[PDB]
This record gives C-alpha cells, structure tokens and sequence, in this order.
C-alpha cells in the first residue's frame, strides 16, 4: 500500500517516528506486511480547506485490495486520529481520497504484480 | 472537492489570493458550498511540458458527482482562464486530470461520505 | 501522457537532462507525440518504503490508452532502469501507479479530449 499526506502543518510540527508510526499502523489496519507500506508525507504545503488556511490535509491510500465501505470508515477514523493527535489538524479539515488498484496497474522491481 | 495545481512556477510569482479565488470559482462552478472546497498549489516544480521547460501546471480535480463530459470541457475553460491570468501558463501547457469519486473512497471527518 | 516521480533522492542528483530523457523515452514506449508528454520530478521528499529511508520513489503514469497488462510491465522496466542508472535508486524500492483515463477526463487547452 501507499499512503500520502499533503499538508500546510510545518515540517517542525512533524513528530520524530511519524512515518514509522504510519508504516507500523497502515500495515495492521491493511493486513499487509509492513516491507510493503510506503508513506510519503508533505509539510509546508500552500493549501487551503474551505477558504481558510487553518491546518489541514489532503491524503490519498492506494491499496491492491482491501478498499471499500466500512474498511474505508476504519481507515479514516484511524488517519484522521493520528494528523488530529500527531499534526493537530482538525478532522473536518482533513480529505482522503481511496483507490483500489489493480494489480497490473502497479509496478514495482521492474515488473507489476499481474 | 479537492484541487490541486503542480507548477513550475515560482512561489513568488503566486498571488496570495490566488487560492481564495480557486475556493470561490470552484464553488460557483461546481454548485457545492465554499466550506467544501480545498485548493492546493505547488510551485517551484520540476517539470517539462512537450519536452519544454516553459511555464506549464499538472492539475487534477477530485469530486464526488459532477464531474463528466460537458462538465469537464466548461472546467477546463474556467481554471485554464485562471492558470493563465493569474499564473501566466498558456493554455496549451494545461493537463487537468478530473476524477469522479465514490462517496466510500473520500475520507474526512473520521468516516467517509457513504 | 503525465508522469510523476516522488524521490527521497536530493534534488543535486537528478540529471540535468533527466526530464528530456524520460519525454523522449516515454513518447518510444507509448507511441504518444512528444509534445503531449509532461514529466514532473519531485526530489527531497519526506518518505519511507517498507518502513526504510534508503532510496526509493512513487511514481504515477497517467494515458489515454496504452494502458495494460503486457505494457504496464514493459513501462515498469523501462522506468525502473531509467531510475537506477540515473537516480540510483533500486527498482525493489520503486512503486508505479498506472492510470488509464478517459478522454472526457484529460482537460487540456480549454476543454478536453474526448
Ligand atoms: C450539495 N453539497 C453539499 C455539501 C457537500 C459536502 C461535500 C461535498 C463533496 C466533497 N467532495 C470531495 C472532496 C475531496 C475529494 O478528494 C473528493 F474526491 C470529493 N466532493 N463533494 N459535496 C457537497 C455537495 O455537493
Ligand atoms: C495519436 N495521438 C494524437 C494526439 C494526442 C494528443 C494527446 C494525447 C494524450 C494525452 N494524454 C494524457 C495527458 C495527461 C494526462 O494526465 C492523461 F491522463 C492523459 N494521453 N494521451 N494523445 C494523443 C495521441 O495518441
């Protein structure tokens, strides 16, 4: 899986370990092995949530599998938990986009996983 | 809805008021309150346009329905329109990717819109 | 077509003529005209795969067709080379998210392709 945050939080407000604590965290709520959860996360960003530039996120999760109604729910009460506790965002200022992805449409080592 | 515009563009050269005017043109354009809508702009980007380094943006434009056919055409217009009055890109140096999204697969608030 | 690559790489290691070489290998691979590629490169990225800071990118490919199984795979490795010669990064460290788009879902120069 592969997990994105873009956020205007500055880079200084990011605890130490907080993309180990995402990797750790997204590998139990997906039920994938954490070797392979990627997390890439942008502070200092200029955005802008309902007109105001208060903190705030936008996040995508690309999972082969494992997307939909209710793990969705789950995933975003977990992510929208952390940037609140983590980066002090407000949850209602927070989007994350879900894509499940096929697995041809994922590369990786030279190859997909089709 | 989430907006999001990759520029090669300096930070400078962005006007502070540029994604206020995103926020507002994008509710009257999609029919969906201001409350609603995040703007993200990243400048200072490394990126080529048909191999030219020239001024160019990669947008992308997230919602949940009205997104479609004819929809699509009149949004290019209105954001290629912004792109090149208040960035200065011509607008054959555009890419707007529009994606259609699922109520399940958008996160905010601790749950989804489904 | 668009491609984007996130690196932890420092931006010191990307190739002057990293961009012109990916617009000129991705028009080959895709049989697409040169002038409707762009290339975005994003180094110095905050980011982890498999919960380690070693080298390693997320990369996307959006087009309107060209998109599948066989093909996917022969992007993969011309991608993933191109990434470790010139970015030395290892292709196991590598993710590529392939999109196939509708034309009614590219906008480009007031409107879009469809
Ligand atoms: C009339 N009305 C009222 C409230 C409202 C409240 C929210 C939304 C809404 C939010 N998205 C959205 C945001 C970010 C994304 O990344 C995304 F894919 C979708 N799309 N629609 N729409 C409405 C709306 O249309
Ligand atoms: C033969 N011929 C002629 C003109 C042309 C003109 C444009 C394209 C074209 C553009 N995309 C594209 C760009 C950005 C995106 O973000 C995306 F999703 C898709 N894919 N194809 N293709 C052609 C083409 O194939």
């Amino acid at each position: 899986p592969m997990f994105i945050v873009n956020t205007n939080v500055p880079r200084a407000s990011v605890p130490d370990g907080f993309l180990s604590e995402l990797t750790q965290q997204l590998a139990q709520a997906t039920g994938k092995p954490p070797q392979y959860i990627a997390v890439h996360v942008v502070p200092d960003q200029l955005m802008a949530f309902g007109g105001s530039s208060e903190p705030c996120a936008l996040c995508s999760l690309h999972s082969i599998g494992k997307i939909g109604g209710a793990q969705n729910r789950s995933y975003s009460k977990l992510l929208c938990g952390l940037l609140a506790e983590r980066l002090r965002i407000s949850p209602d200022r927070v989007y994350i986009n879900y894509y499940d992805m096929n697995a041809a449409n994922v590369g990786w080592n030279n190859s997909t996983f089709a």
